[PDB]
């Protein structure tokens, strides 16, 4: 058997941040990788075609600051998501371009509906503790919701509802009755709020990395060396002796005195333990899907949208549109010109009998239409995944929670088994769900062990991050309008 | 690698009857099982103090004629669960006595609501194919609602939505809010609707196997011999050559034309495939948990109840009573008195926290009380089982499909991928969630293969059981007043009118 300190199973952000952290701390580690790649829900592709394009996770912003350090430790840059011109909203088959991260609404009564959707869903999770969301006082009442339900009940126009539904489908890859509101809300409110999660300025979508965010998991495998195991699936896990003992799909086995699971908490379902993990995580991770998406980038000679002053955002409603959410995915220098969509959701699963030259298709008829313009007609190229199919991800972004799971399971996600500790994005507490929660995970998972033998105190598990002096947040503000307008039933209630 | 022409993954009573019927068809099988024993979900224990008893499934009834048939073939018996004396409901901490399946109700509005509760539940059901659940007209606006919300609609008082939760609870070990609506409606109509599946005498509960369920998987194990490797966890299934190949945890390699899956939907995960399984079931098999249940057995020096006239079931409601319902558990000799009862879903959760003796003094003082019986509080032996420990079944009974499921990945629950075909219970059209479903599942996959072969024509894969002639199915009938009688929201608008 093959010994070290550690043995981190995965290679994905997660797993890479916290070998690197016990690497630099001057522990042995090895990363068990069950595909022939690291990276995971990261994967940049490169061709003479795209040069290079991000398949799976892209985008970092403001209050990132965690992914943003490791990146720039590691010599990558950022640079700024086009939004210089005006968004689109597609809304009844017409494109109503505007300013600004929320897209506006002309009619009084649609305009206090839209206004109090937003405003409750951050006044909402003000009541959510970032770390522990079962703690939220009504926990039990929102957990036992679907955010469908809520939107029924929170919504009174149509307008504001398909806005909200497009919104949880973007945000979670999933449908509004698949997802607890609780877990939803709290996967907001630990993102910064709805501002702050939707906006590219200022926000989540601002920046992509110059070459690729697969460059991450590649440059921390590039520093391991062989410590990095690829094509090693780990199949068992036996904690009933001295050290851990760790078992591979290819029959090598590695012991360790100390595990980080870095993997989406369903895939723990792929291992078997000896002896069997306790009953609150055995059941936990049958519960705990991930969302379904295509990621899909159609490439063009020239970013002809901004020729029309449109920036490339697409905002697009209703059940026909394959893509609902559309960036410019064009290079800094104005080259490799192309449109990144999301196909989300039940539509991923829809649309994916196609085959690539019928989404395509599909996709640059419907560009044509919102865009308004013939050249999306003429793609040079084209680039997509299907992230339903990876027998080592489960799905994208990450991990949603149906009804009344958050508040029974929640606490065992993060709680220790022995000596294996839990990372993954899905165990932060703040961008759980991205790239800046992977970081966040596999360094507090990677200090809970440096705790574990004696190396620190415990108050030094979790820490702070200074500010990226790269990418500085700025505040999120509201009005004295949008704070104080009244909701429909308000208005209702004064007449 | 060890050569058969079919490898059962699973050696439950889906796995077993699979194997049995393939090496009946004269072909060379292997049944791989990850524990140390056959019977999955049903678990017999034997020692001095209680004989036997089923600590996992047991009960058995009317229309089940396939498990039946198998337990009746492998020289086992049944005898009848005790419903000679009254049921008791008990609500709002006092019992109320009664016969018939149904608690009784006397305020005539709450009369009306629970009247049109069940009816409305079956009228759903008779909308959805049994085969095809997904195919139901109104199917995504039903499996978009969670039981929650379906209750929340339908009942009209709290009296009927609290019957109707316990219902759901103790019909699938889950929430209301955890629960597809079309999902659970399905469920009930595949089993032949609400009365046959609450119904102890002509239901579900009727009976259990003399000597207990354990002795299906057992017997098929003796006619199986060493075709059955105990302690081999199935670990990958290569399909990219020739042969099948199925490698176990103990590094042991089997070669097949075949492969049935005999295993609960989910624990697919703890399969590596090659190549992958294709996208609509490798996100499935995420998003298909199994309910949450211990089953808890107390002994005592007699059957007391029943010298109070109570045959020992008891419909509990409330939040405080860690049980919701029990059964008399009394062998047919009328000794080893015993009353079973379930602990359900969340109160699964909470209550596996406590030690042994704790949930035993527990059940004892929640009994006391239903039974208005201080015998109650002398146990003289107590068996218990909390399935949601088991890394190899993931749950009791069966699996649930959360809002959204069903229409999404209902289709592929069994669609063969490539060489693997699939059994377990979750998959029958039957009584899927108990025994008979495990058998109707293992049957059918074993003869899709046999097809596969060409042994057998088409026609032959689904094939229909002939009706027990030891039990026998009581038609489910309904009165004139049970048909027609308004829903609360009916009378409001019969009223409306009337004063129009
Ligand atoms: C898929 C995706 C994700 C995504 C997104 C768009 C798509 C299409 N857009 C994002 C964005 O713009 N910005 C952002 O910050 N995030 C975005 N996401 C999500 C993001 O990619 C993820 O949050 C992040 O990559 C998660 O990282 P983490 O390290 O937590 O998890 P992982 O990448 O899934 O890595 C797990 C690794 O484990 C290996 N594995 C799995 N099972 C095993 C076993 N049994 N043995 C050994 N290794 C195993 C995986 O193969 C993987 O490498
Ligand atoms: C648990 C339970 C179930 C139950 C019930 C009460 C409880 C507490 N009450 C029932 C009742 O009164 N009447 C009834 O008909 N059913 C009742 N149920 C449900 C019933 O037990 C189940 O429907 C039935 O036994 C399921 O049979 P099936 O054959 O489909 O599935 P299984 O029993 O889970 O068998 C699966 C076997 O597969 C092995 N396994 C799992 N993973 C692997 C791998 N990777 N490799 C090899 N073998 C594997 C399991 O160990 C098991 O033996
Ligand atoms: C009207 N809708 C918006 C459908 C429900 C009102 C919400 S509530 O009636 O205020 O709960
Ligand atoms: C007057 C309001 C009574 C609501 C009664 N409940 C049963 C709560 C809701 C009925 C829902 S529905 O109205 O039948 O859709
Ligand atoms: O929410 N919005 C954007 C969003 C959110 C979450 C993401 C996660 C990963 C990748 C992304 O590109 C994401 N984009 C836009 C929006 C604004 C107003 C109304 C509806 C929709
Ligand atoms: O539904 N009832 C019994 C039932 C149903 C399903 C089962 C499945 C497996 C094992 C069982 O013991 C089961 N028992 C009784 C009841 C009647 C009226 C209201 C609420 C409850």
């Amino acid at each position: 058997s093959n010994k070290c300190d550690v043995v981190v199973v995965g290679g994905g952000i997660s797993g890479m941040a916290a070998a690197k952290l016990l690497h630099d701390s001057g522990l042995n580690v090895v990363v068990l990788e069950a595909r022939d790649r690291v990276g995971g829900r990261t994967y940049t592709l490169r061709n003479q075609k795209v040069k290079y394009v991000d398949l799976g996770g892209s985008y970092v912003g403001p209050t990132q600051n965690r992914i943003l350090r490791l990146a720039k430790e590691l010599g990558l840059e950022t640079y700024k998501v086009n939004e210089v011109e005006r968004l689109i909203h597609h809304v009844k088959g017409k494109s109503y371009p505007f300013r600004g991260p929320f897209p506006p609404v002309w009619n009084p009564i649609t305009y206090l509906d839209h206004n109090n959707f937003w405003r409750t869903m951050d006044d909402m999770g003000r009541e959510i503790p970032s770390d522990a969301p079962w703690k939220a006082p009504l926990a039990e009442e929102w957990d036992n919701m679907t955010m469908k339900e809520l939107l029924d009940k929170l919504c009174w126009t149509e307008s504001a509802k398909q806005l909200a539904t497009l919104f949880v489908n973007l945000c979670v890859t999933a449908e509004t009755h698949e997802v607890s509101a609780l877990w939803f809300l709290w996967y907001v409110k630990q993102c910064g709020g709805t501002t702050r999660i939707i906006s590219t300025t200022n926000g989540g979508q601002e920046r992509k990395f110059v070459g690729g965010s697969g460059q991450v998991s590649e440059r921390i495998m590039d520093l391991l060396g062989d410590r990095v195991k690829l094509e090693r699936p780990v199949i068992y896990i036996d904690q009933t002796r001295e050290n851990v003992l760790v078992e591979t799909l290819n029959h090598e086995m590695y012991e360790a005195k100390y595990v980080i699971s870095a993997i989406p908490p369903t895939l723990g379902m792929k291992i078997h333990f000896n002896p069997p993990l306790p009953m609150m995580r055995n059941q936990m991770i049958t519960r705990v899907p991930l969302g379904s998406v295509i990621k899909c980038i159609v490439y063009y000679k020239e970013p002809f949208w901004r020729k029309k002053d449109y920036c490339g955002t697409m905002i697009i409603d209703g059940e026909e549109a394959p893509v609902a959410y559309t960036l410019d995915d064009t290079k800094p220098e104005g080259n490799y010109a192309a449109i990144m969509g999301f196909i989300l959701a039940h539509k991923a699963r829809k649309l994916a009998r196609l085959t690539k030259e019928e989404r395509l298709k599909k996709l640059c008829e419907l560009y044509a239409k919102v865009l308004g313009s013939l050249e999306a007609l003429e793609p040079v190229h084209y680039e997509e995944k299907n992230w339903c199919e990876e027998q080592y991800s489960g799905g994208c972004y990450t991990t949603y929670f149906p009804p009344g799971i958050l508040t029974q399971y929640g606490r065992v996600l993060r709680q220790p088994v022995d000596r294996i500790y839990f990372a993954g994005t899905e165990t932060a507490t703040h961008w759980s769900g991205y790239m800046e929660g992977a970081v966040e995970a596999g360094e507090r998972a990677a200090r809970e062990i440096l705790h574990a033998m004696g190396k620190i105190p415990e108050d030094e598990i979790w820490q702070s991050e200074p500010e990226s002096v790269d990418v500085p947040a700025q505040p999120i503000t509201t009005t004295f309008l949008e704070r104080h307008l009244p909701s429909v039933p308000g208005l209702l209630r004064l007449i």
